[PDB]
């Protein structure tokens, strides 16, 4: 099986980079985010071309990058997403975790 890389990884195809640590989320099992298509888990770059690597942070089709990494309502929990649910009704919880700005994801 696939092995999980360094923490430290860079996403950085926008002007607002983040960086993901795989460690911190190590309690998500490697499907959830990598996840099946044609009903294999897929664990190629999330931006590969042909899968999300439509730079419209407008668009919320399959191809969304922005759509895959922000947005709720979707068939695999995103970034804010799942954060989303983790941090439930606790505001601090909310800006560490889903914060446009201030936030661990952006500065
Ligand atoms: C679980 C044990 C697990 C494995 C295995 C795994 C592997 C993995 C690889 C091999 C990469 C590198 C991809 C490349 O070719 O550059 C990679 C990258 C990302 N991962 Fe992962 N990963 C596992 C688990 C998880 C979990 C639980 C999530 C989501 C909560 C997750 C997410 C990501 C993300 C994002 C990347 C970066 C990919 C990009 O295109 O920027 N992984 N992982
Ligand atoms: C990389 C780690 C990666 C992430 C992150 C990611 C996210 C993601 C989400 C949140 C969805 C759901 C969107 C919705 O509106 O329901 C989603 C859906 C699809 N993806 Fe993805 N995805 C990542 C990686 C990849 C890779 C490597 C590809 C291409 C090989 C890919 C493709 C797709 C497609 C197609 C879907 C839809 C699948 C379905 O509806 O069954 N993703 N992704
Ligand atoms: C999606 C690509 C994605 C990003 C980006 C991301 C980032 C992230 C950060 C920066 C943290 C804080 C810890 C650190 O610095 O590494 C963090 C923490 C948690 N995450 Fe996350 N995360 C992304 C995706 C997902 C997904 C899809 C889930 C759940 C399905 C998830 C979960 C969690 C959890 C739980 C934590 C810890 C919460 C805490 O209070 O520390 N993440 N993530
Ligand atoms: C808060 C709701 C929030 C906003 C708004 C926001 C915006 C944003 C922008 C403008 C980008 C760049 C898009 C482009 O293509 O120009 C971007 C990129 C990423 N984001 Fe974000 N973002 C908000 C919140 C969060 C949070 C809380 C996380 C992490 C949990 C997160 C993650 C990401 C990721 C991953 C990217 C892509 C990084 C890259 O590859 O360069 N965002 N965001």
């Amino acid at each position: 099986a696939p092995k999980a890389p360094a923490d430290g990884l860079k996403m950085d195809k926008t002007k607002q980079p983040v960086v993901f640590n795989h460690s911190t989320m190590k309690a998500v099992k490697c499907g959830d985010c990598h996840h099946p298509v044609n009903g294999k888990e897929d664990y190629q770059k999330c931006a590969t071309a042909g899968c999300h690597d439509n730079m419209d942070k407008k668009d919320k089709s399959a191809k969304g990058y922005y759509h895959a990494m922000h947005d709720k309502g979707t068939k695999f929990k995103s970034c804010v997403g799942c954060h989303l649910e983790t941090a439930g009704a606790d505001a601090a919880k909310k800006k560490e975790l889903t914060g446009c700005k201030g936030s661990k994801c952006h500065s």
